[PDB]
């Protein structure tokens, strides 16, 4: 089998990307944040206290003949930005672009913290990240992504962000017609329950490589590229009047600027972020100071190859028995 569904930004900016997906019998759609940096499937729901919901869409497993509650099940989960989520657990049918898994841990959420409140067009989280980071207790469940494996055609997903556009999540086939030139495959640990991988170095514009190993994990739930102080820093120093804001939180620049680009190393291959990508806008409305689309690291525990730079390319999870990472320009 396989399935194909277009993810949408939620915003001007790309912040994040939805992805519709049909929840129990009848379907019930909500729009998912696909999030390869998680691995727990849960949403607004009819346990969500009412407070705390403000124009999602919610999940009612009453009103799905296919739903069933997973007795004794709970679960609590905290985001890297300090976001957090619980409550407890069906399992009920889902599908995403026309691939059906029977039996999904979905997790109802009873408490959801402010910053998803406040995003109405966020219905909840598919996780894509290894299973062995679920935090259902006391029996952990399994992602979308691992129930489906088995049945698809290859044991592959694929992300294909795009640029202020929509673009596609695939499942259990590569698309040929999606990227340009070849797939370049890379070395992933699981050991951290992430896509974790080493990229082989970075230039900033038109200036030359540097070859050195940057430890991350591919993170489509992460806006940002966050990245090793050094590297970041080197960065900015092309922009005229970037700095590093402590009361922002990071970099900012005159939005009058002109970003250069930034490549990112896979193996011998290279991956164009451009300039434009990597500009957030202004940091309060009517501000002439906008925020960096690179920030540091530091302080996170590790690097992050977020939104900002995935959508600069085709990007393969494989779920073979030994994972990989592919990347190809497009």
């Amino acid at each position: 089998s396989t399935g194909s569904a277009t993810t949408t930004p939620i915003d001007s900016l790309d912040d994040a990307y939805i992805t519709p997906v049909q929840i129990g019998t009848p379907a019930q759609t909500l729009n998912l944040d696909f999030d390869t940096g998680s691995s727990d499937l849960w949403v607004f729901s009819s346990e969500t206290t009412a407070s705390e919901v403000d124009g999602q869409t919610i999940y009612t497993p009453s009103k799905s003949t296919t739903a069933k509650l997973l007795s004794g099940a709970t679960w609590s989960i905290s985001y890297g930005d300090g976001s957090s989520s619980s409550g407890d657990v069906y399992t009920d049918t889902v599908s995403v672009g026309g691939l059906t898994v029977t039996g999904q841990a979905v997790e109802s959420a009873k408490k959801v913290s402010s910053s998803f409140t406040e995003d109405s067009t966020i219905d909840g989280l598919l996780g894509l990240a290894f299973s062995t980071l679920n935090t259902v207790s006391p029996t952990q469940q399994k992602t979308f992504f691992d129930n489906a494996k088995a049945s698809l055609d290859s044991p592959v997903f694929t992300a294909d962000l795009g640029y202020h556009a929509p673009g596609t999540y695939n499942f259990g086939f590569i698309d040929t017609t999606a990227y340009t030139g070849s797939i370049t495959y890379t070395a992933v640990s699981t050991k951290q329950g992430f896509w974790e991988w080493t990229s082989t170095g970075y230039a900033v514009g038109s200036g030359t490589f540097k070859s050195t190993s940057i430890d991350g994990i591919a993170d489509t739930g992460t806006t940002l590229l966050y990245l090793p102080a050094t590297v970041v820093s080197a960065y900015w120093a092309q922009v005229s009047g970037a700095k590093s804001s402590s009361s922002v939180g990071g970099y900012v620049f005159p939005c009058s600027a002109t970003l250069p680009s930034f490549t990112f190393g896979v193996g011998s291959a290279r991956i164009v972020i451009p300039g434009d990508y990597i500009d957030f806008g202004p940091i309060s409305t009517g501000s002439s100071s906008c925020f960096g689309g690179i920030q540091s690291s530091a302080g996170i525990g590790i690097n992050i190859f977020g939104d900002v730079a995935l959508k600069a390319a085709f990007v393969v999870f494989n779920g073979a028995t030994t994972p990989t990472l592919g990347f190809a320009s497009k």
